[PDB]
């Protein structure tokens, strides 16, 4: 196994996947690294096995089809992970905790959001449909670039989305387009 968390990239109390050389950090894992479980298989490679099942399950899809999934656990499994591809991004520390508005010439948005905001939803089943889950993450980059204007901190915002849209059309298979 790996000597470094997957998601953060830092040493510490490592918790090793049995069937790949992935490791990680309790609460870097999403879900958290189940108590027992022995063996125990990390979330990649729990969606490599989804897709091994179902060879066809890589076939393209319409966005608009997926959004409508109700969070079935394949779905709920789904989003946990381009989620956690999210956090694998060193640049995802600007979007997890909750923030704050104070600039002038800015107001705050109406409905703040946040990584670790989407994780509790999450592992409280809070979202029926993939819909929900893609809007609260979709709406952390948007308030991200309406607050920030013409800062040039407003790239943060299109790099860590980049990185979600990017995940989000692999894990869900959605058609290639032009
Ligand atoms: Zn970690
Ligand atoms: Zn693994
Ligand atoms: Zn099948």
């Amino acid at each position: 196994n790996s000597n470094i968390c997957e998601v953060c990239n830092k040493w510490g109390r490592l918790f090793c996947c049995d069937t790949c050389p992935r490791s990680f950090h309790e609460h870097c894992h999403i879900p958290s690294v189940e108590a027992n479980k022995n063996p125990w298989s990390c979330i990649f490679c729990r969606i490599k096995t989804i897709q091994e099942r179902c060879p066809e399950s890589q076939s393209g899809h319409q966005e608009s089809e997926v959004l409508m999934r109700q969070m079935l656990p394949e779905e709920q499994l789904k989003c946990e992970f381009l989620l956690l591809k999210v956090y694998c991004d060193s640049k995802s520390c600007f979007f997890a905790s909750e923030p704050y508005y104070n600039r002038e010439g800015s107001q705050g948005p109406q409905k703040p959001m946040w990584l670790n905001k989407v994780k509790t939803s999450l592992n409280e089943q809070m979202y029926t449909r993939v819909e929900g889950f893609v809007q609260d993450m979709r709406l952390i980059f948007h308030n991200h670039k309406e607050f920030y204007r013409e800062d040039k901190f407003t790239r943060l915002g299109i790099q860590v989305q980049d990185i979600f849209e990017k995940n989000f059309r692999n894990i869900f298979a959605i058609q290639e387009t032009s």
